[PDB]
């Protein structure tokens, strides 16, 4: 199964979204 690997990509997505918020100062 791909659960752990897909979860890691999900975590990276959350981090990228956090970075997007930071870049906007939001």
């Amino acid at each position: 199964g791909t659960f752990t690997s897909d979860y890691s990509k999900y975590l990276d997505s959350r981090r990228a979204q956090d970075f997007v918020q930071w870049l906007m100062n939001t």
